[PDB]
């Protein structure tokens, strides 16, 4: 089901737009927003917090358990809205977190659930997934909320059709991605991204980790030179995700190749940075631009998993919903 | 070899830090809104400082230098009353580039007079000198020096340096125990876990293992690990749980990892048996200083694992002591 779900990304964008239009005039997102989630939903929370800041607001993201047990170490301050993100809407930690919150609560989930019952409003984006690994729901949740955020902040709406078609372009790379997995049997991998693409790198790494029971890491693009690069050699694939690369990116690619690693560049640029593999995606509004990158990293993780005889639908030791 | 010698200078580093603090305490006033910038281990130290700043009623945010340089708009920086640039060498290009773009007051934290100190309004020069490419005792020394300055600035009483230094001497007493774990359980990957102030310590611990042993190491906020990340832990994995005051969930988590076949080392300030295979109890200190004794433990673990693999922690492959552009 994992592959089928990744391929439903284009439709997920359309479903998200529909939900946005249904609730847009029922809730107005404020300036100070706290985002809470676990696992992939935490990485989505980080992404939402980032785009909130990008558009002039003040967003902070924290893992549910850190809010539950160590909130004093985080710069939360006054919260005008608390957003709880949970694909299942049943994760014990998010429910525990929200019951401690008194301010307005907005839930983001795929279904009517325990979560929606404890929130004042909710974005129920029906990007249903049977797989334990979150795929198109991440992308769909992001778009639905982004539309709502832009709307609340007085910005023009994004073109859902254009963005959905952009993800169809990402899916055209399926065979090429399969070829990467077939031609280079990497033993570990590093995902790199800056700004909005950093949370995407974190999510990408988790996809690879869950689906492939793999050694995968993720870092803000240039932070990797600070010790982290020591574990990259001829058995490593480095995935650099960048919208508009500059000289430092070319130097970084060269640096990794000098260590023997192979480099895959996913960008919105026609520039040759010296990469071994290249995936060019349609450039969109800066805030929506990360969307087409998700299906690419999801497909890469899926095919690497299959190449190891693993079942991405039900990774060993994992539960679909973490409960306590 | 200098790495082990440097790890063992942790106790003295605390004393050196206290001396610097007392020399500059009335020359530097720390504000409410502070931005912390650093790279690599210095970034993880920045996260720790930002957290303790929040813990004490201030507003601290930490960012890797390059993210501030090229993607600051995606972060909740807001109004900055002070920018703190952390760099052991004081020569990292990214920190120099970051600070020159800032107009507000700038404080540097480094081990030596350098390019960094020359562009800051003032600096905490803590002479915890290190020849190893891997940062060790300078991390805790920098932390203590600033922590004292923060407490003083915020009207709180001073921490007892001698007591904290002694606490790290207790950490070092576990050297044999740690060496023997490395010699008996040949783990192939490792996961460090910590919450609150111990999360940045887990991040730093993981980097120490990564740099010193060219190892597969990961770090996560304690309970976040159940959310998919735990899939890579099995009988070849050592899970290191760092916790000051464990409760019911910690015992359950330890048991969950053992059920996957992994062995668990618990480093805590509690005598409670959570079911761990290995146990290291450290002296409990003031909440803000409590993380200090944990550093030499993880540094020693990374060092011995490196030696067991015939690797030289002083000069990890591919690494430059100072990253320049
Ligand atoms: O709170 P949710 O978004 O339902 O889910 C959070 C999550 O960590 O739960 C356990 C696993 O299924 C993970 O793959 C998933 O991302
Ligand atoms: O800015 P600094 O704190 O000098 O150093 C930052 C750092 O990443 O530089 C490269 C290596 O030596 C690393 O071990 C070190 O932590």
């Amino acid at each position: 089901k994992t592959l089928i779900e990744i391929k439903q990304t284009p439709d997920g964008i359309i479903k998200a737009d529909k939900v946005f239009n249904k609730v847009k005039d029922k809730i107005s997102l404020p300036n100070r927003i706290l985002y809470l989630g676990c696992g992939s939903s935490h990485f989505l929370s980080k992404l939402l917090a980032m785009v909130t800041n990008m558009h002039g607001g003040l967003g902070i993201a924290l893992p549910c358990s850190e809010f539950l047990y160590s909130k004093e170490t985080y710069p939360i301050g006054e919260v005008e809205l608390a957003v709880g993100i949970s694909r299942s809407g049943e994760t014990t930690e998010i429910l525990l977190a929200l019951e401690k919150i008194n301010v307005k609560k907005l839930g983001i989930t795929t279904r009517e659930s325990s979560l929606t019952r404890m929130c004042d409003y909710s974005l129920v984006v029906p990007a249903i997934e049977e797989s334990v690994v979150m795929t198109h729901s991440f992308t769909s949740f992001y778009f639905a909320y982004l539309q709502l955020l832009r709307y609340s902040y007085g910005l023009p709406p994004l073109n859902a059709g254009e963005i959905s078609k952009a993800t169809e372009k990402s899916l055209e790379y399926e065979r090429y991605i399969r070829e990467i997995v077939e031609s280079f049997d990497f033993q570990n991998i590093i995902f790199l991204g800056s700004g909005l693409l950093y949370p995407v790198a974190l999510e990408a790494s988790l996809k690879m980790k869950e689906m492939s029971i793999f050694w995968s890491e993720a870092y803000p693009t240039f932070e990797v030179r600070h010790g982290f690069k020591a574990i990259a050699d001829e058995k490593t694939l480095v995935v650099l995700m960048v919208e508009e690369p500059f000289e430092w990116h070319e130097k970084l690619v060269k640096e990794f190749k000098n260590q023997g690693a192979k480099v895959l560049v996913i960008s919105n640029s026609p520039q040759d940075l010296g990469q071994d593999y290249s995936i060019e995606l349609p450039r969109l509004s800066k805030d929506a631009n990360p969307i087409p990158y998700l299906p690419i990293v999801q497909l890469l993780s899926y095919y690497k998993a299959v190449s190891r005889g693993l079942n991405p639908d039900n990774p060993r030791f994992l539960d679909k919903v973490v409960r306590w």
